[PDB]
RNA sequence: UUUUUUUUUUUUUUUUUUUUUUUUUUUUUUUUUUUUUUUUUUUUUUUUUUUUUUUUUUUUUUUUUUUUUUUUUUUUUUUUUUUU
């Protein structure tokens, strides 16, 4: 539907609100996960994947 | 969050050549001449029964062992702090 000011101010807002007090977990997806480095596979790390 | 750039400027008709000139009948050879019946051998002559052996004599029950003796709850950690 079309979005109004506060509604586009609602949701630009809303797009820095999203994933708020995760910053762990979504900082070990992306550069321990992702971004695959030859220190990953090392059998102290298989149960935390 | 965002901070640049993002019209155009040339060329682009044509000019040659492009009929033909030779040759292109024929001339040999091309019947036949030998040989072509037959003459040996071609029955048979040995051997060809048989002569051993062929029952049996051992052994053949059994003698062990065969319950059990430990251990077997628990004692950590486990929200968040950036940017966008």
């Amino acid at each position: 539907s079309a979005k109004g000011r506060a509604v586009e101010i609602i949701s630009d807002i809303g797009n820095y609100v999203e994933e708020t007090g995760m910053a762990g977990f979504f900082a070990t997806i992306r550069f321990g996960l992702e971004t695959r480095y030859p220190a990953l596979a090392l059998n102290e790390f298989q149960s935390d994947l």
